[PDB]
């Protein structure tokens, strides 16, 4: 019930007391660990409100004050009456920052307190959402000097009026399945890309076509919008030593911006809440480029390097994987667009773990996701025991809306 | 209750019913996952259930379930427990049990090989010298001049827990480490303490960078004894790189035989506290962990120096770059000297096939993702993308305290 975690490289031992505030469930039991699965009323709402307001007022050193009790009172009044309630701006800012502090899969959390929050609760139409998103993208991009932000659309009501952003990120490349049997562009997005066509987009049918936003306001059918091309910062990918690398014609976008998640604050559900920071190099170079189900460019790169592709034990995949990742980091740095490498990012997160243990008595972390998809054991998070648990406020997954929505 | 695991690269879904036969706890609850935590005297009363379970399993596998022979054996074990408070396994049960312990080892990527395992019965062993003899035979048989064969050696089970057989070494073959007055380490930092025990026990240490440690052996609860493995029996491989001629001047070598000697084999409630077992290496165990962990040989800097990589900022990926070269070198060296080894692409691909086979024939395969995914190039191996269920079956390999922490010195 007081739990220790050890680092096996530094012998440093931390004690975790924060897990005892754990509210949600893991998928795990005493008989089966599910640590590696990707996805494992008036009544219910007041408990959830109180727990949140309790943490808010405690965090402002005002726990048990009249202001605290008054708000608890007022929120109670409002729920009994209206069956939901509204967050004060300050609460909303605190809850969003905290949903990020609590994301156990995020290596980037040392940054959690510098989140710019844009309150879009007054938005009513998709065009409004388009406007709020364009502003988010531009503020966050900041001419390549990236700044973290989140934009919060109105909260769920009766569930018949959700605001959703259909895209999974604000900025992603299209995918088209070809007669040739293969797949052009990003195969992750094939299905979404078809819905844009079914909804009316005219795809350039290219390899790196920035997708149209598909926006749903007040539970209405969703609507198409192109992001002003001038707002979508992109980086052409070159190598500091391999001149031929440019000839691959690889580019990636600067702005990682997750748009399909659901933000839960004090019981309220914000089903559209796109947020963004900046990339860790491996996200693009290891996963986007090299996953079999993605752009999968290892075969082609290794060929240009003239490596012995005859046998797996030449480690030609591994060799090419490194150079690709050097190239991503090099390109972004040269174009002055913010990026972080896996060494620096995991080192930073260890320091952030330290701080959270000292100051909060823990830090939920999911090892499976925190350890980078290349060079695991040479980054220090590999050697670091972590405890994974669910704290609220939080971001949660939700079904792709095309399975949910009715036309 | 059925459970599905998905593969995110192939969309293959598999169904697990085998987790239904799970006994021991994981360490996880509905409120906490402890899946990345490294480590999360028996009465008659607890014993016969565990005996019976095991023998039902055994007897199913040989398709004799409920036979006369099954029933006789149950009754026999029953009596033997009530009379002597324990029981002895037949050879066939021992064999079956040990294979299954491996089969159930959810942190083991090599399990496709689970059924080819040479079992050596050392249950007649009575002394440390007797242990040494058995172990030398094990090293030599398994080594097989480079064409490694899986094997395990099983010494007598625990009785009152005052008479334990233990191999104080964590592996039968490992290099010494010596902390120096300046704070640096000569040799393998992982073995500093055990080295010190060996020294304190009377071993004269060469004090080199690759000194094969002496076996330190405990029989029947007695104080342990030092023995040097005959060096002619210790197959080693000098490390060179196919392209970099300066690689050999680093002076690296490694031993061919990975042989774990610190685990506890549980079978039908019986506890075998000395059961050294051996396989062959996955290249990354040496190349990534043994050479490149900061708390081991830690050679990244010196390889990168020699490669003249840009070392001034991490974002050159100089570490990742040296790491690959070293792993190329380990694998090249072993193949060149004809010592069996497997690379991590080939090991993980084979493991995915074993795993699907296990679903189809057995109704599952417990697997620990944190351990199965190699410690370099994670996502370019097919296991990264495989959802896994982790749960404990018996028979099994368990951890146990290091024996200097618990042993009662007779002096
Ligand atoms: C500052 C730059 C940031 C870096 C380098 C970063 C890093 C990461 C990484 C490496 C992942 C794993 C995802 C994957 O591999 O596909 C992740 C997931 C996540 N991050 Fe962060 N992050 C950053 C900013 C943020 C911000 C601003 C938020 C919230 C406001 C956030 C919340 C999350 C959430 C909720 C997930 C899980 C996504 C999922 O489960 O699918 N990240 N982030
Ligand atoms: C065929 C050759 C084999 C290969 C390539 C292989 C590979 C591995 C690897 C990579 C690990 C993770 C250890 C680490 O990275 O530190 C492992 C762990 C394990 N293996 Fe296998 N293995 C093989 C044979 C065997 C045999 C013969 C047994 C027992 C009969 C076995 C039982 C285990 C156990 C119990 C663990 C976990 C050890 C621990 O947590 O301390 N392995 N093996
Ligand atoms: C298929 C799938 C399902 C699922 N639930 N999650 C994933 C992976 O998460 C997708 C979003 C990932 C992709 N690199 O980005 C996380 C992230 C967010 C932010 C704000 C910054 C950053 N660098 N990285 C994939
Ligand atoms: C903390 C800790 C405790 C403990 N008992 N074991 C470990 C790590 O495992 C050590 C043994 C590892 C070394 N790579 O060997 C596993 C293995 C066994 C066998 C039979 C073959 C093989 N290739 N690999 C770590
Ligand atoms: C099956 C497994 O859970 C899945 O492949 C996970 C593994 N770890 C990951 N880690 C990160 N950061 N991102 C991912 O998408 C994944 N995928
Ligand atoms: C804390 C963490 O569980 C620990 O470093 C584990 C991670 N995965 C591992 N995986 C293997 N194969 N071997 C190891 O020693 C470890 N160490
Ligand atoms: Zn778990």
């Amino acid at each position: 019930r007081f739990l220790k975690v050890k680092n096996w490289e530094t012998d440093v031992v931390l004690t975790d007391t924060l897990h005892l505030k754990s509210t949600l469930e893991t998928g795990c039991t005493e008989h089966i660990c599910m640590g590696s699965i990707m996805l494992p009323t008036k009544d219910q709402l007041f408990p959830l409100a109180k727990e949140f307001l309790d943490q808010y007022y405690s965090s402002i050193k005002r726990f048990g004050s009249k202001a605290h009790m008054d708000r608890l009172e007022e929120v109670n009044k409002e729920i009994e009456s209206t069956s939901t309630y509204q967050l004060k701006d300050t609460e909303l800012i605190y809850g969003a920052k905290h949903a990020w502090r609590n994301a156990s899969r995020c290596v980037g959390r040392i940054q959690w307190s510098k989140l710019q929050v844009f309150d879009a609760r007054d938005c009513t139409t998709a065009h409004g959402m388009f406007n709020y998103i364009c502003n988010h993208v531009k503020y966050a991009t900041n001419k390549g000097n990236l700044r973290s932000a989140i934009t919060i659309f109105p909260q769920r009501t009766d569930g018949k009026h959700d605001f959703r952003v259909w895209n999974s990120q604000l900025i992603r490349y299209a995918g088209y399945k070809q007669p040739d049997g293969s797949t052009l562009g990003d195969p992750a997005n094939v299905q979404f890309t078809e819905i844009c066509i079914q909804q009316g987009w005219k795809a350039p049918r290219g390899r790196f076509d920035v997708l149209p936003l598909l926006l749903q306001a007040n539970g209405n059918d969703p609507e198409l919008f192109q992001i002003p091309p001038e707002l979508v910062l992109e980086v052409p990918i070159r190598h500091p030593k391999f001149d031929w690398f440019k000839d691959l014609g690889l580019k990636w976008y600067g702005l990682p911006a997750v748009s399909n998640m659901l933000l839960e604050i004090g019981g309220l559900e914000f089903s559209a809440c796109p947020f963004s920071g900046w990339y860790m190099g491996t996200e693009i170079g290891v996963r986007d480029y090299c996953d079999n189900s993605r752009y999968n460019i290892l075969e082609e790169v290794a060929k240009k390097m003239d490596l012995d592709m005859r046998k797996t034990s030449s480690l030609w995949k591994d060799q090419a994987l490194v150079e690709i990742n050097i190239a991503v980091l090099y390109s972004f740095q040269s174009d002055k667009v913010t990026i972080v490498d896996h060494h620096s990012a995991t080192e930073s997160f260890i320091k952030h773990m330290e701080n959270e243990y000292r100051c909060r008595g823990g830090c939920p972390a999911d090892w499976v996701w925190i350890v980078p998809p290349m060079s695991g054991s040479i980054t220090p998070v590999f050697h670091q025991e972590m405890l994974n648990y669910r704290l609220t406020p939080s971001f949660e997954y939700q079904p792709d809306p095309w399975n949910t929505h009715v036309w």
